[PDB]
């Protein structure tokens, strides 16, 4: 072996197909249908009767597994063309589509005085954007600033862009839509942009974003407005010590690059994933922590602060004081994300209340505010008289981004994992193959 070490990949997480948001970590006890259906021993023992609905087809309880989450799965061996030795193919990142010849390992070249040929998989050569290139110009130029000898170019690719629509969903329509009073549905662009840092020559990706963008045809309350769908980050940015600030550069720098094309509000819920290591990147790193809902709102207002005082925001406010500046009076005023809290809490509030979209709307944000961010960019007389939204970036069709579910489920199926440095720099070489060739067709 290369390095003196056994290595294998870690029994991924699976889902209590009976309750809704649980999960069966590493070393549970669960039971599985098909290798597709699994429920947890608690889940499973509490269903009344030997009948299992699945699907919808009743299946029987003893034709299920009984098994623990615990299968090791070994990491892959390469053999050099010429020593035949044997190495990790994670550890020498080999991939066959970037050098289809074969395996040639780094001894046998040194002694031929030869190098591998050109990665052209790389993520400097995904297509660019405008956004992207502003992006990295603003987290380069920060970080040559900084004068850390151990700070890398950083690449930020937008890698899928297409039109969506948001439905209001059944409680909020029967009260609101049907009666003419809101629209049935808001159209948007959804974004997905990742930010890569070459590491010793090897891209890592190291930041995942995902974002609605609600252009100027849109009508109210959703218009000029933007929302994260969601972040994350696998955390070996080096240095660390200029982690967190090139976070909150591209952040800056979108609120920044969307306040120039004309977007008026940006919106971010401060959500903290359920425990586990699936969000955007698959397999975090065991010592990444998932923050608890205050550090997270403080990283936010960190990021925030940085951005008032370069004048790009010229405020934020939780979404009780803004419903409250606005004059707020009824749940049709608050704008409608895809995936949103929001959406959801009204679905129950208009149930609960028998059919009042306005009920206990005021108590409901005050009780949440620290959670929901309103940030405005634009302000004043100069939010009254602006042109359409124009975007000079093209739509990108992938499938593969739309939406984290595609890429998460790619790296699941292939064994993708962002949990250590090595397994990352793998796990980013083969997600840029994926972008390329999908793209190639
Ligand atoms: C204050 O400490 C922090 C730490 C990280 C962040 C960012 C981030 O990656 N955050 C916070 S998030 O928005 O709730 C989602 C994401 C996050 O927690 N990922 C994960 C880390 C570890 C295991 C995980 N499993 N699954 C997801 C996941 C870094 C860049 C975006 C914010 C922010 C504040
Ligand atoms: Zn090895
Ligand atoms: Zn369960
Ligand atoms: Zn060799």
């Amino acid at each position: 072996y290369c390095c003196g070490r056994k290595l294998e990949f870690s029994p991924q997480t699976l889902c209590c197909y009976g309750k809704q948001l649980c999960t069966i970590p590493r070393d549970a006890t669960y039971y599985s249908y098909q290798n597709r259906y699994h429920f947890c021993e608690k889940c499973f023992n509490e269903i009344q009767g030997e009948s299992v609905s699945l699907g919808q087809t009743t299946i029987n309880k003893e034709q299920f597994s009984k098994r623990k989450n615990d299968t090791l799965d070994p990491e892959l061996f390469v053999e050099c063309t010429e020593c035949g030795r044997k190495m990790h193919q994670i550890c020498v990142l080999h991939h066959e589509i970037i050098w289809p010849a074969g395996f040639v390992c780094d001894g046998c070249l040194k002694k031929s005085a030869r190098t591998r040929k050109e990665n052209k998989f790389s993520a400097k050569r995904l297509p660019s954007t405008r956004l992207g290139t502003f992006l990295e110009n603003r987290v380069n130029d920060f970080l040559r600033r900084q004068n850390h000898p151990e700070s890398g170019e950083v690449t930020v690719r937008v890698v899928h862009a297409s039109d969506k629509t948001v439905e209001v969903k059944p409680g909020m329509k029967a009260r609101f839509v049907d009666s003419g009073e809101m629209a049935e549905s808001f159209p948007y662009r959804t974004k997905a942009l990742f930010a890569f840092e070459e590491i010793d020559g090897v891209d890592l990706c190291f930041f995942g974003m995902h974002v609605q963008e609600y252009g100027s045809d849109c009508p109210p309350p959703n218009q000029r407005r933007v929302y994260i769908s969601y972040l994350d980050s696998v955390h070996f940015f080096r240095p660390k010590c200029l982690r967190t600030a090139v976070y909150h550069e591209i952040l800056i720098g979108y609120l920044e690059y969307v306040k120039k094309l004309g977007y008026t509000t940006g919106h971010i819920w401060a959500c903290p994933p359920s425990e586990g290591d699936d969000y955007i990147f698959h397999c975090h790193p065991p010592d990444q922590k998932i923050p608890k809902p205050k550090r997270l709102q403080e990283w936010f207002k960190k990021m925030l602060d940085k951005a008032v005082s370069e004048r790009i925001v010229h405020d934020y406010k939780d979404i009780f004081k803004q419903a409250t500046e606005d004059r707020l009076t009824s749940a049709k005023e608050l704008p409608y994300f895809e995936g949103d809290f929001w959406p959801n809490v009204l679905e129950e509030s208009i149930k609960e209340s028998g059919g009042s979209g306005s009920q206990k709307l005021y108590a409901t944000m005050e009780k949440h505010k620290e959670v929901f961010f309103v940030i405005r960019l634009i302000a004043g007389p100069a939010a009254n008289s602006l042109p359409p939204i124009v975007d000079p970036d093209p739509l990108i069709p992938c499938d593969l981004m739309d939406g984290r579910d595609a890429f998460l489920t790619l790296a699941r199926d292939k064994h993708l994992e962002f949990s250590s440095l090595r397994r990352a720099q793998w796990s980013t070489m083969c997600m840029l193959v994926e972008l390329h060739t999908q793209s190639q067709d």
